[PDB]
DNA sequence: CACTAATAGATTAGAGCCGTCACGTATCAA
DNA sequence: TGACGGCTCTAATCT
DNA sequence: TTGATACGACTGCCGAGATTAGATAAAGTG
């Protein structure tokens, strides 16, 4: 099969004689920082269809204004503001995406919703889920920020807004139009509550990313909510658009599958070996935390199967040494963190964030995660995570290359990893480039060296590498530009930048509003018109024995209720009679009445299929996506290895893969390794890693360095 | 008994967060 | 100092 | 006779109106 998933880029055309017809359009450059005043009082005076801001580099305007009767132009000072038409919209750098974003804030969250005029620059869409109240009664809303960037992109920030009793003059104002469900700008004092950008509380605001528990709990996703914003917009303004809205679809290329390992296997590393367990003196929260963790090591089978021995000690011994201390990285006390000598290998835990000690509890109160058949306490992911960075720092101290398996170091060495860290605090811009080098006895290397990015002639490798990665970043100026740089793989003279972006993956959203309409829970049926739909679908079933009968057995279940249902009902009732969705033949009911009828049971949508619209956020995969003529982007995404679960928190991101030097081959060559180095267990718990694990050991290696030379931290 | 007065945005850049490290159950291979 | 990694507020940058 | 691999993880209801007698109970001045 041929698997397709969509990127967060856009497809559409405007259809701009029509919008030309039907519109006349101004723009308003703002000169005068204090002649914002008057231009919002000629917002507050004007009533536009809809408003978006030209804003770049090389500035020619500052907004644009959608009016379907333009009102008497005004001259006032600091201010310019002149009718201009679509044909000459590129005198001032007005591409065809300030256009879409007019058609967007048109917009409305609700379903079956219409254009509506607003005066709002930005789509700010909240509803009464994403709200709640402090102690003094503040209504917080947090609404999810729509806008489409130069690079035709959708970008879904989610924004938070606090309350403010009184009008400000000076600060921007924001009232919350509840039948539309969305925020919009305020100019003028209004009746309402007003509302102001900010989120001051301890805790955030995060909106789910999708989620397949319902239709309802769907529309309340940030896939969700793009999807009901681009279907209303899709319908409302059809004319407008040459073509609908869509995002892009991609062929996906490189896709593994390979499945991790269980967690619990990294003590396999630890056999024959011994673990001390000790804590900060004089501390007794620590000292009861270390004896309770090396009592549940003890105690624990796969402890004494694998013939690991813990003991807990006063002080740090030889070999593996985990710490307990209390967090003193804040405000000011004894630092109990104790720094490992030649042969020692420490691994350090605090009480207040792995113990889960909130201030105020008289002793701890740590009990690791033992659920499985039989329960067991060397099995909790901390446990497991705390191991696996006591393994990667005895490979770090030693030198040598041992808790990567045998078979994928071998196919690791040949290659070469860089990492770069823009060097803060220094008065010419400098970044140290490490580089991890591979004997063919599976030794680290690390091997440093500053580069000063103005004096980049030098032709060491180091300076070399440096200078094509400063080609390559868009704003070398600042360090989030260096952030986003993961590694570069170097494979002889080939050399390969993996690059972060803010470009997620998005699933076939249609698709799913589309089953999630057919598994709707309250969608009433009518007994005559299901039973009759289902008899003259029974042909087509045509299955196994166990599928056949139990299609037969659901088809003459729907007689026994009364003449109009909710699904609700029959599912109740399929459920009674033992249709349960796990069985083997109740599932292929279940995906046929997907696929054919106008109703399901239970929707297909976390199994396995050959097309499903989840694609790209379960596998490892690689992507070409145009952008643009002939450039050739190469992407790839990590997804979960497991089964998606009901709801997703966060969504997937897309590297970059720019060959710095040699043909475009190298990606071709090379991504079939990275993908092998990106399927392991000890970097993520649980998880697939986003870019190869060496990044790891750099990064561990960085920080070691960090701790002893300020100059760069 | 008393107020008047009369008020940068927009867009990135980054520190630091949470939150996810999957679990109990039917089910085909070996 | 479980740690990775997306990403959210917020200080910074930029007129 | 058990060690895999593919998928389940279920939230309720949804106002108006009309009739009584019932110790109490502080601390003020423009
Ligand atoms: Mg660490």
């Amino acid at each position: 099969q041929q698997s397709m998933i969509r990127t967060t880029r856009l497809d559409y055309k405007i259809n701009m004689m029509q919008l030309q017809a039907d519109f006349k359009f101004l723009v308003v450059k703002i000169i005068d920082r204090s002649a914002f005043k008057d231009y919002n009082k000629l917002l507050a005076s004007w009533s536009p269809e809809a408003v978006t801001s030209i804003r770049g580099r090389y500035k020619k305007g500052d907004y644009l204004m959608m009016f379907r009767q333009l009102p008497a132009i005004p001259t006032i000072a600091g201010l310019e503001l002149h009718e201009i038409l679509l044909e000459d919209m590129g005198e001032f750098k007005i591409y065809p995406n300030h256009l879409l974003q007019l058609l967007l804030n048109q917009q409305s969250a609700n379903e079956k919703s219409l254009l509506e005029p607003c005066k709002t620059p930005e789509l700010l869409i909240s509803g009464e889920e994403w709200y709640r109240e402090f102690r003094d009664m503040r209504q917080q809303y947090y609404a999810l920020k729509l806008k489409v960037n130069w690079q035709q992109d959708l970008e879904m920030s989610v924004q938070t807004f606090t309350q403010v009793t009184e009008f400000q003059w000076d600060k921007q104002i924001y009232q919350f139009d509840e039948k539309r469900g969305r925020f919009q700008l305020c100019y003028q004092p209004s009746p309402g509550i007003y509302f102001v950008q900010g989120n001051h509380s301890a805790n955030r605001n995060y909106i789910d990313f999708l989620s397949l528990q319902n239709k309802s709990s769907f529309y309340k996703s940030k896939v969700g909510v793009v999807q009901l914003v681009l279907d209303n917009l899709n319908l409302n303004a059809e004319k407008y658009l040459l073509r609908p809205v869509t995002f892009h679809k991609s062929l996906v290329e490189h896709s593994s599958r390979l499945k991790l390992s269980k967690r619990e296997t990294i003590w396999q590393q630890l056999a024959g070996s011994s673990l001390n367990i000790y804590a900060q003196v004089n501390d007794r929260l620590s000292q009861e935390l270390a004896d309770q963790l090396a009592d549940h090591l003890i105690r624990s089978q796969l402890v004494r199967k694998n013939s690991v021995h813990v003991v807990r000690s006063q002080k740090i011994q030889s070999g593996f040494n985990i710490q307990v201390i209390r967090d003193v990285r804040g405000r000011a006390a004894e630092d109990g963190y104790e720094v490992a000598k030649n042969d020692q290998i420490v691994q350090h835990l605090t009480v207040e964030n792995f113990g889960h000690y909130q201030e105020g509890d008289k002793e701890i109160t740590w009990k690791p995660k033992v659920s499985g058949k039989h329960h067991d306490p060397a099995r909790d992911v901390a446990i497991v995570k705390l191991i696996q960075e006591l393994c990667i720092k005895r490979d770090l101290a030693n030198g040598k290359l041992k808790t990567v398996e045998p078979k994928l170091a071998s196919l690791t060495q040949p290659l070469e990893f860089y990492y770069f860290a823009f060097l803060k605090k220094s008065f010419d811009p400098e970044v140290m480039v490490i580089k991890l080098a591979f004997t063919p006895e599976m030794e680290l290397r690390f091997s440093k060296k500053k580069v000063r990015l103005n004096a980049l002639t030098s032709d060491d490798e180091y300076t070399q590498v440096c200078k094509r990665v400063f080609d390559s970043l868009a704003a070398p100026k600042f360090y989030s530009a260096w952030d986003s740089v993961d590694c570069v793989v170097r494979s002889g003279n080939k050399q390969l930048l993996i690059q972060r972006l803010n470009r997620t993956i998005m699933p076939d959203g249609k698709q799913i509003r589309k089953q999630l309409e057919l598994n709707r829970p309250d969608k009433t049926l009518w007994r005559d018109k299901v039973v009759e739909e289902l008899g003259e679908l029974r042909p087509m079933v045509s299955g196994d024995s166990d599928y056949v009968a139990a299609y037969e057995q659901l088809q003459a279940l729907v007689t026994g209720m009364r003449p109009s249902f909710p699904l609700k009902d029959l599912d109740e009732a399929a459920r009674k009679a033992g249709l349960n969705p796990k069985r083997r033949d109740m599932r292929q009911v279940n995906q046929f009445l997907t696929e054919n009828a106008t109703f399901t049971l239970k929707t297909t949508l976390q199994r396995e299929l050959p097309d499903s619209p989840l694609a790209g956020m379960k596998w490892i995969g690689l992507t070409r996506i145009e952008e643009g003529e002939g450039h050739f982007n190469t992407f790839y995404f990590v997804g979960s290895d497991k089964s998606l679960k009901p709801v997703v928190n966060r969504a997937v991101t897309l590297r970059r893969l720019l060959p710095l030097a040699g043909d475009a081959g190298i990606i071709d060559e090379l991504f079939p390794k990275l993908a092998a180095m990106m399927s392991v267990e000890f970097v993520r718990s649980g998880q697939y890693t986003v870019v190869p694990y060496p990044v790891k050991y750099l990064r561990e290696y960085w920080y070691s360095i960090l701790r002893q030379h300020p100059e760069y931290r």
